[PDB]
């Protein structure tokens, strides 16, 4: 019988408590990264996320950290690889940049070979060492080409070039990797990028952000996430038709969280959970289930939410083998009004709630995930057992998926020095509490799950944040970014791995 | 009868001796600067300079320096007018970004308003100063979008998305801006950018430079050289067709260099030096004048060399209502072979010569410019003669043309401190004996030149070169941009101006 913890002081730290050896033989233990975040733009084309970070620099981070050098992954792979061999890691989740094997966005264009030949070694050298990829096609970063010829995912050309670059990484990796990840959290984009203007491209409507250069932040969203499907269904399909002699898998990457009510009494904010779990998951667990939207979302956004086709909806449906479910945090919801007509009017306020991190009672979830500078009353705190109750469900609403933990971590501050930021005991704390409600998960409810990948690798640049928040279970100095020194996380997990 | 010095010391730094008063009442004083080297990408779209500069950072400079932020020119403009005030300064010549009106390169893609009126500011504010805008529109920062649809100027695609841009710039300024130079250097985006790949956006043969990720040395600067021409003539035809109203004057932006024989007594080299005047000066002033290519590029070059149409031509000839000279040294030459077969051949070898600083019995040609920290050898040096024989020749064989000198300049180190740079008597010493000849061929040859336009303003982003050389008769401190600090140079032209 498992006990895991929810609150502190955890004492799943200790490798004689807890170790791979918990899980199957088979289970997967890794680390993760993206391409934006980790290569810097030395040998490739401009994408949205340098267009972006350059446009808007307040919006990169509050230190206008960009990924132009970064961890400089580019020249010091091999570095990410050494600490891959350290760790004993199994596997690796990285994201190829389209805009580094073609710059100019369509292949028609051309191919970048030296790009080409930068992954051909990476992917090389990773199975030389025993370890896995996992490999994302579209982590955010799409070429700016694209973005400025049709504004990107917001107009269906995008599912055509996205296609083709898709056919050529199967076609160049496709015989060492085995297992593909279509979009990057598929719920970002829309919201981030085309809702809140937080992310690339930085659309919204005006009166949502006046310095958006263009938008509808109520409409957009719906647009883009579902050009964003069929793009994934059309890469799934060309995958499973015409690379099935390499024998591997294919997927989405989903950005979970749990719900909970914010008053469990009160059947307002039990609604409010409920029609969050169908507005933020259903919202593409029902198409890639069910080829339709929730009916939830059908009855709210009305004339704003795309229709598929017959031919679309027989595409969507099913376009995965399993699915690549990134995991972070819990959050209490309520109701919230839903005010249509007001200009400033987004697609986040659709699902009628109010997400927060205390209840109705005053208990905060669980302990800090990231401390809010700028206003302490939204710090964000996380809750353990939450990864347990989205892989139950899952299992349950979602038709029993195979499923890899594709992200799990947690940040510390950068404006910590580099004693402090490689004594992470917090960062101990928050994976080994998470791993112990997985393990307990896949024994007691039988889910699917077949590895975990811990964000990130190393520290590098962080969406949103630039350098202000570290996640690597390795430490990177960025006055010389050679080196990546396990952290005591680092340690840990080696420990973890191979107790 | 007026006499100039050649040769160190110069004693033309005296304003008694020397001084705005020497020339017509009327001529024009000032500076200039361009916008990719001043403003920084906050507000803007990227182009080839950001893609270039981000792609081959060795390239950029050697700091890796680029135009991120630079001298924050969007957020310090009004510093830069402060500057020209100092000054009484009665022109300046700056740039407009493409990128920061039209960030999607094509204008039915939308314009930026917020980059429009940037501009309308600045202008606004200049002409309260009483000081005279020389706009240019096209300083070598091509959106990023049309180099990756087309290739920018390696397609005639480009002669309509330029047109367009120009036509907004004079619908939008034109009311207040009335002095306008189409594309700067014609000579230097052909073959630094398409022959040597030294520039944006670094396409050259494989066996010249492998770094670069397409190209052909011999054959696109010819190609990029005549879609230049036709793109400035189809502007220049615009603006005096349906922009006459504003009563304003428009023209191209040449490189000019004077060329002397290496040896003056070898019939051999006084054929490469007249050489090297028609394919620097004539690949442009030919067309310009005459509507044809120099014979000796025709006959050289053969099926390399673009043909214009009968209506090309004539569309091509006589396209400026004046010519902004830029001008800073002058160089030897001697015969050197063209091996066109050679994969490594470049359009630079067509000439048939080769360029030095020391002549055949080891004269150097003046004072020094430009130290070449790699290879003493090749110093460059420079010539203030050789203001007067440009003139003089524009005027001789091109027809007498209106001039405005639209750069003249000279750098001193960045590994210089701050005490060092503003003690920049060098840049005195280049800059008045520059003028002094100047003044003696307007004098002396009764060459219709109006005004002189320094180069630079403040020390900014040099292409090819980052933060290692600074041009500015101000001071920027890298670490602290907001102020422009006159230098020794700014002192003495302020003296020179109000004397
Ligand atoms: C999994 O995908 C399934 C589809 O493959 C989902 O089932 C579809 O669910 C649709 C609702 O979302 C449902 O559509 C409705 O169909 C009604 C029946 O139409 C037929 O029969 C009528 C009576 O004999 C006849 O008049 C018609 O001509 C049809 O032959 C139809 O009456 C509905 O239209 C009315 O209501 C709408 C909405 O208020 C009005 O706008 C409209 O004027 C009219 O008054 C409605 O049809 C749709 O209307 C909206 C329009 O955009 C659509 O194009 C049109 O289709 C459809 O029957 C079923 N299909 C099947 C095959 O069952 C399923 O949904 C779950 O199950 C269904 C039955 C329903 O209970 C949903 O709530 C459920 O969620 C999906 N599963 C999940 C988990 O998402
Ligand atoms: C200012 O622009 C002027 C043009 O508006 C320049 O003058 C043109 O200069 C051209 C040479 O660049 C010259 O073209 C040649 O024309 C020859 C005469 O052709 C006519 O008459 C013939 C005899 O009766 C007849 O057979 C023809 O059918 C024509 O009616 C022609 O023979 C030449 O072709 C021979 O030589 C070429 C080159 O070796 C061979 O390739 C070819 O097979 C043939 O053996 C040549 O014609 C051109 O050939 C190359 C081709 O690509 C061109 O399309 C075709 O035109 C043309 O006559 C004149 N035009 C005028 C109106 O005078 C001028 O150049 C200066 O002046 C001229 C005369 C010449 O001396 C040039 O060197 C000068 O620089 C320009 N000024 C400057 C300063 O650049
Ligand atoms: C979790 O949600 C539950 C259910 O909503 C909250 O319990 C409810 O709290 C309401 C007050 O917010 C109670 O209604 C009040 O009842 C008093 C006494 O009769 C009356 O004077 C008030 O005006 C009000 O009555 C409502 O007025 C508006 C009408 O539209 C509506 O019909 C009236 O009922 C309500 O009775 C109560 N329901 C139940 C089943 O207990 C609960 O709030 C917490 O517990 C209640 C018992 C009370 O102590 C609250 O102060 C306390 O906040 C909420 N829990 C938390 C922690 O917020
Ligand atoms: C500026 O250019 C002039 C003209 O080219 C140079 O003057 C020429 O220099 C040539 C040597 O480089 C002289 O030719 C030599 O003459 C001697 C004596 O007869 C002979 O023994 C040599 O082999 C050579 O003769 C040539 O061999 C190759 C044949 O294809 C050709 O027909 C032969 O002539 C040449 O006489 C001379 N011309 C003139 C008009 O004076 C000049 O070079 C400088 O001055 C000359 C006088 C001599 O002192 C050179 O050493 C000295 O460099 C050159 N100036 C500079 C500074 O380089
Ligand atoms: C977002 O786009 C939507 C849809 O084009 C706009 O909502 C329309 O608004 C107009 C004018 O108020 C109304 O006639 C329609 O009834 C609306 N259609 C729908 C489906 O709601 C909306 O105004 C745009 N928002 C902004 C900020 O531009
Ligand atoms: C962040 O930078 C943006 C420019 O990218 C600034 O956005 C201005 O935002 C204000 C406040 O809403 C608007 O009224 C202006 O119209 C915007 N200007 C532009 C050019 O978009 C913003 O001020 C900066 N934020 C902070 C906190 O300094
Ligand atoms: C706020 O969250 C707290 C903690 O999860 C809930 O308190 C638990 O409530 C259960 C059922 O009443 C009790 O058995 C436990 O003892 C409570 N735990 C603690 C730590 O107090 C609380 O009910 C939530 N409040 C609302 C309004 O939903
Ligand atoms: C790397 O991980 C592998 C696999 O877990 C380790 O090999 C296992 O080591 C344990 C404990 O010694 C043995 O029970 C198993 O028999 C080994 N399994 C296999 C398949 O070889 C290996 O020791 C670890 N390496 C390092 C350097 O930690
Ligand atoms: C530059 O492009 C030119 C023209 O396409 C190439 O020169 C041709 O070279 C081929 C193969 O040697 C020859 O058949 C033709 O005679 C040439 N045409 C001309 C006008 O010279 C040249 O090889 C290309 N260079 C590189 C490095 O790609
Ligand atoms: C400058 O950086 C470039 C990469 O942009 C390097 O160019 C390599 O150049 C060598 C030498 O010719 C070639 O053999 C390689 O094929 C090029 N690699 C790539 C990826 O283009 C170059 O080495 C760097 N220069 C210096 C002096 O360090
Ligand atoms: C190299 O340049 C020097 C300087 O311009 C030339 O020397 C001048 O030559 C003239 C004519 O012979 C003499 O009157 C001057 O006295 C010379 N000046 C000096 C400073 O020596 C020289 O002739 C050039 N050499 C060649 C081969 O062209
Ligand atoms: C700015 O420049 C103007 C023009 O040269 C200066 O005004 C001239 O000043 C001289 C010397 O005092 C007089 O001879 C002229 O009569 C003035 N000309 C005009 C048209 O006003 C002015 O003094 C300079 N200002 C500064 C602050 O140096
Ligand atoms: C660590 N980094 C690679 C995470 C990618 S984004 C994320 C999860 C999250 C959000 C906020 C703070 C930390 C993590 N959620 O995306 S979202 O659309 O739900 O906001
Ligand atoms: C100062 N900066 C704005 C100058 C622009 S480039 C220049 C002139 C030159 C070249 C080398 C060194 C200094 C100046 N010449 O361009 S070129 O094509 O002749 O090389
Ligand atoms: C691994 O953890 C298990 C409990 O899941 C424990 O029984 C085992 O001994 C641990 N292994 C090691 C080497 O400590
Ligand atoms: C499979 O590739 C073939 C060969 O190009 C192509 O014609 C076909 O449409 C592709 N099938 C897909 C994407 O399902
Ligand atoms: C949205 O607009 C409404 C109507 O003015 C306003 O009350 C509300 O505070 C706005 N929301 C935000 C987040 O600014
Ligand atoms: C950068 O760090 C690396 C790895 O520790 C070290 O070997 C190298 O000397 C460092 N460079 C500098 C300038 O300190
Ligand atoms: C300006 O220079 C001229 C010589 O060109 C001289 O005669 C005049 O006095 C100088 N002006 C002043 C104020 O020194
Ligand atoms: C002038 O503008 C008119 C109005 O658009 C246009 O039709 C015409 O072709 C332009 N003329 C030029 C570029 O010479
Ligand atoms: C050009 O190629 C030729 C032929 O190999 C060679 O001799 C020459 O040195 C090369 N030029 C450069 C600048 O590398
Ligand atoms: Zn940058």
């Amino acid at each position: 019988e498992i006990t895991c913890q929810e609150n502190l002081p955890f004492t799943c730290g200790n490798t004689d408590a807890l170790n791979s050896s918990s899980f199957s033989s088979d289970f997967i233990f890794g680390v993760a990264s993206s391409a934006y975040q980790i290569e810097g733009t030395i040998g490739r084309g401009l994408n949205i996320w340098d267009g972006f970070t350059h446009r808007y620099p307040n919006k990169s981070g509050p230190d206008h950290g960009n990924g132009d050098t970064t961890c400089d992954s580019f020249s010091y792979w091999q570095k990410d690889i050494d600490v891959l061999d350290e760790l004993n890691a199994t596997g690796y989740r990285f994201s190829i940049a389209w805009s580094r094997i073609i710059p100019r966005g369509k292949r028609s264009r051309g191919v970048n070979e030296k790009g080409i030949d930068y992954y051909h070694g990476l992917i090389s050298g990773l199975i030389k060492k025993g370890i896995t990829p996992f490999v994302t096609l579209f982590h955010w970063d799409l070429p700016q080409t694209l973005q400025d010829e049709y504004e990107g995912f917001l107009d269906p050309q995008i599912i055509d070039d996205f296609k083709d670059y898709a056919d050529l990484c199967f076609e160049e990796f496709g015989d060492s990797v085995k297992y593909w990840l279509t979009i990057n959290q598929l719920y970002s984009v829309p919201t981030r990028g085309y809702g809140s203007a937080l992310d690339a491209p930085g659309r919204c409507s005006p009166t949502v952000d006046p310095s958006c250069y263009a938008g509808n932040s109520s409409t957009e969203p719906y647009i883009v996430a579902h050009h964003q499907l069929l793009a994934h269904a059309k890469v799934v399909d060309l995958y499973r038709k015409n690379y099935t002699h390499q024998g591997g898998k294919i997927g989405p990457t989903m950005i979970t969280r749990w719900f909970l009510p914010y008053n469990d009494t009160d059947r307002h904010s039990i609604a409010a959970t409920e029609r969050m779990k169908e507005f933020f998951l259903g919202w593409f667990m029902g198409p890639l289930t069910n080829g339709t939207y929730p009916q939830i979302m059908i009855d709210t956004v009305g004339e704003r939410l795309p229709s598929f086709s017959p031919e679309e909806s027989n595409l969507v449906k099913g376009s995965y083998d399993f699915l690549g479910l990134n995991y972070y945090f819990t959050q209490y919801a309520q109701p919230s009004p839903n005010p249509v007509n007001s200009t400033n009017h987004t697609a986040m306020m659709d699902a009628g709630a109010k997400l927060t991190y205390i209840n109705a009672s005053g208990h905060y979830i669980g302990p800090l995930f990231e401390k809010d500078k700028a206003d302490s009353t939204d710090n964000i705190y996380y809750y353990p057992k939450g990864i347990y109750s989205v892989m139950d469900y899952f299992k349950n609403k979602y038709y029993n998926p195979l499923i890899y933990v594709t992200e799990n971590g947690i940040s510390t501050p950068g404006d910590e020095n580099r004693n402090q930021s490689m004594l992470d005991y917090t960062r101990i704390d928050y994976l080994c509490s998470h791993l112990c409600f997985l393990n307990k998960v896949i024994k007691e409810k039988d889910v699917n799950v077949k590895g975990y990948l811990a964000w990130a690798l190393g520290d590098n640049y962080e969406f949103n944040k630039g350098f202000t928040v570290r996640f690597g279970l390795s430490y990177i100095d960025w006055n010389n970014v050679t080196d990546r020194d396990l952290k005591k996380s680092g340690q840990w997990y080696q420990s973890f791995i191979s107790p």
